[PDB]
């Protein structure tokens, strides 16, 4: 089964948006969000990847308790959230903790409840509503096979360099 | 100057929606919100009032640090958020702490920054997006004179009974 | 379907053990726990009940986010944790929030994962290990039909008085 | 040994100052403190007392973990902090949890370390520095015998009424 | 306009005092404060500077929500807090987040309210009261032009080396 | 007196178990604990050591307020918790903050109260009860002289390499 390390930038329930400077590895505060919304899951990027937009591939990790910015988590994909914004393509791979038997019944996107997927969709659709010249469109949930394919080629793109 | 006590139901930054049973005075959990949003200010109702919808008049209080559910706060109005939802009319009076000199430059709705008012508007417009058969419309900010008038008549309505 | 109000005494993740004085309705700190353990779910009692030990019937409520001590929650039973301690019988009804469609797939004790039930069992078995003259025994999970029966007779016992 | 119930108004580490309305029993926010200071211990008043200033006798309770406003704690005195402010006399009885063997080596004011007593003194001396027309003077730590005497007469004063 | 990166050592509302080892870049706990006081703003140092005392130039950053130790924040100066302690000179540049339109009305020290500046002054004047052989004196607020000048020469001093 | 730097991995009161990758220095989430237990003290490892099991020597640090993962703390030993688990030997040195006069009365294991040592023992004995093929045995508290000896040889082992 596929497995990778996700560096968590943003803990769940945060209104601060943290980034990592990929040159130095330092955590940076991007901004305090302009809307009254909180990140629905722990958010980060997959280590040693180069995604479809020239930045590392983003990842959502379902955790029982949040972690701190900069922490590594061994994760496995169960699906992916596909979206296009002002950057360009900006897809997020949905993951669970790898090697944890408490998440063994979550194998594909159908195993995740609709209310949770709807909530995650709602965040990314609406969190930049009050920022001018920033939108999102083409929001769509896809299965694990599609998620594994995008991880695979993002590792290939990274190795070429 | 006008002054009243607000019973805070919901602290700022909460995703739990608390109500008060007005018969008993007990705090009740209404629901965990279906959207990934947090209450932008401390939220409650004005004591000894009966609003335009047959329930007590709601109030938003700007606090530097949040309080707990059930706590009283002496407040004064600076404006009001006017809205209509599935209940009917459901206006919220915007307030600051009374007798605190740190809020003396906030006297009317123009003194509150646009980014804060936009954020408060955004919460109430979008927080019930994933609940079916629940909407809001006619969202509008009004000045202190209009807010003081609605408080005044809500006290009259309450005394008649 | 059966439904009742649970008054939450202890939030999830707390090491403080709160009780309610049933004469006054006041929240009281019983004690800070002697073991390094935290309450695995939100813990309280069902209103207007008199259980098999002469005190109100205890209840465990599965919540996504914890509440404060004294808060009411409309709940429905899905099972029960049966145990005997130094008090005598001391059963806890396992519940979920009533009227919430996100918990509709949890109807009986089989729908709750083993890891969660094992964790809840582990707390009540071990949390009084360092308190002398305090034990527990006969720890056992039972189904909803058994839970509904104990609620039913505890309401009957309460009405007789 | 002497024992009494303390109603905790203010948790440890808080910058919000809560009071209780003694007519209704409701918790009220007095104010957010003007200095960058936090309450060094859990703070409240002893139930059914009338102190040397016409209000209930205040109490500081040493707890391992803080509680919520309005919670009762069975406590026993080990000393008292004597002070005079703009109100008049305003003494605070230092207490530990009663019936807890982990506090059995704390019997009198000498058993409490100097650094903790100095820190508690520092709070009450300096927390109203930026509020005009508010001071404190005659700050002094006294032993348990003196504390027990003030509790005793404050109960007598309360019973006369 | 002037702009720089501040590495936040201490979040707002903390009683732990963190430092950074400038050789390694590791966060270190200096000490738990001896007084019952909390840091009034987020506190750190400006990257790539060498101040008037041979250490990096300290900075206070006004944030709506606190960050974690080690996080970078792009900031711009609006003033400076001038003080002398047992180290020697130990000035702190007051900043707001750069490129955030919500702070555009804060351009100079006059735009910051007196209550906030008084509170920040109060912390640094009193937080070492219970530490022997440690004082502060010559506490004074100065404008942006003075702050920009000290940043400018601290960058020059750093480049010389 | 002996003194060393402890890198804190796990803050007190956490159910997340963090490790450090000793190759990179990155913090990693090992797992969310399977039992409803929280870490009784701040937990980490001593820098530049190689213990009796081929990994760095673990350390428990008594702090008044918890720190974040990755933070350095100058500590001194007062005792050691000796235990054998599925790894092999896995001893933990009990420490207090070095150069802090508030901990000067804690010099050896006898100065630490029995309730605290019992609680720490209880955590490590029971926290892996629900993980299969994981046990602990030979749990025993030893004095400072024994702790200093194990630190001494773990530094020797580290220097050989
Ligand atoms: C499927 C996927 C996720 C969830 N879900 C939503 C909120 C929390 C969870 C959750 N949370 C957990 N853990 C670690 C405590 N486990 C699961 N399980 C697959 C059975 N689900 C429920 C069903
Ligand atoms: C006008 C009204 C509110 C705000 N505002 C937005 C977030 C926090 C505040 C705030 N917060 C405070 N306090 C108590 C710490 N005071 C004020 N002032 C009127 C000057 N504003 C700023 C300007
Ligand atoms: C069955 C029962 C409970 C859980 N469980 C364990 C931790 C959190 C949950 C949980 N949490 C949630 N909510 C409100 C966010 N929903 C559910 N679901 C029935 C599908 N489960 C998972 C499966
Ligand atoms: C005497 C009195 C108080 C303290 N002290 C200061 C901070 C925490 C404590 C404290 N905290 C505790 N508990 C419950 C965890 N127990 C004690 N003991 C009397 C031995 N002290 C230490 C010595
Ligand atoms: C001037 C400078 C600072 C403040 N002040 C004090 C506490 C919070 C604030 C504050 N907080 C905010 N944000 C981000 C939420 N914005 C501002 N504004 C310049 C209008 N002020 C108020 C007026
Ligand atoms: C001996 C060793 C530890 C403790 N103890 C247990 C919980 C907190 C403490 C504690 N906590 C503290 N600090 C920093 C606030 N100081 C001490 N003292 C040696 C006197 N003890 C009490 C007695």
């Amino acid at each position: 089964a596929m497995q990778f390390d996700v560096t968590i930038e943003i803990p769940k329930g945060q209104r601060n948006k943290y980034e990592v400077d990929h040159e130095t590895g330092r955590v940076r505060l991007d901004r305090y969000l302009y809307t009254p919304m909180a990140y629905p899951t722990d958010y980060g990027f997959i280590e040693d990847t180069l995604g479809d937009d020239g930045d590392p591939l983003d990842a959502l990790v379902l955790l029982p308790q949040p972690v701190f910015p900069g922490v590594l988590v061994a994760a496995r994909p169960v699906g992916m959230f596909r979206m296009v914004d002002e950057h360009g393509g900006d897809d997020k791979v949905l993951c669970v903790p790898a090697g944890d038997p408490r998440w063994d019944h979550v194998q594909d996107i159908g195993d995740v409840p609709a209310f949770e997927l709807d909530a995650i969709k709602h965040f990314f659709v609406h969190y930049k509503d009050l920022e001018p010249g920033k939108f999102v469109k083409a929001a769509d949930w896809v299965d694990r096979a599609e998620a594994e394919a995008e991880v695979q080629r993002s590792v290939e793109r990274f190795k070429a360099g």
